[PDB]
């Protein structure tokens, strides 16, 4: 048992809730919050505008030293961080961003670094200002992440499109 609240079943694993995923990690402080993140940890916007903000820029003051020290990540991967006042970590994945013109077929491995915590609180990858179709990204998650995953989704209508077609 653990403590998130109002969260919707889609999978054996998978759940999902219309939030402020910066709201839902205040209240749950999950072991693991999950970041939007691009390669540079450069949090402008989206997830992680959002993250950062609500960590006082804490998030990206960790976030260039990690840079400065192991340089950029790759699209599909990751790397743990504090997750500061919101979360013990903060897992920074790096899903394909289609208006950057990035390669969608790395939605999958983005979503393989899942895999290695046990519960995670998360957005939808690729979702939002990543430009791609989040029907296809919700598709991929429960495809392929086996834990247990909290899936926090910020815009209401999406919210409700995403519900009435998930299969
Ligand atoms: O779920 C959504 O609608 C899409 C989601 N965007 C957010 O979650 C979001 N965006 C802006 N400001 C916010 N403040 C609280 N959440 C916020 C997203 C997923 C993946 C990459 C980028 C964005």
């Amino acid at each position: 048992v653990n403590s998130f609240s109002g969260y919707l079943k889609l999978t054996d694993n998978v759940y999902i809730k219309n939030a402020d995923i910066v709201e839902e990690a205040k209240k749950v402080k999950p072991t693991v919050v999950v970041n939007a993140a691009n390669v540079y940890l450069k949090h402008g916007g989206g997830v992680a505008g959002a993250l950062n903000k609500a960590t006082n820029n804490a998030m990206q003051v960790e976030s260039d030293d990690y840079i400065a020290t192991n340089g950029p990540l790759k699209v599909g991967g990751s790397c743990v961080l504090s997750g500061h006042n919101l979360a013990k970590h903060c897992l920074h994945v790096v899903g394909p961003n289609v208006n950057k013109g990035e390669d969608i077929q790395l939605l999958k491995s983005a979503y393989e670094n899942f895999n290695q915590h046990e519960v995670l609180l998360a957005p939808l990858l690729s979702a939002g200002i990543f430009g791609a179709d989040p029907i296809h990204s919700l598709r991929v998650c429960v495809d392929t992440v086996r834990t247990n995953v909290y899936l926090a989704v910020f815009d209401k209508n999406l919210y409700d499109k995403l519900v009435s077609s998930f299969l």
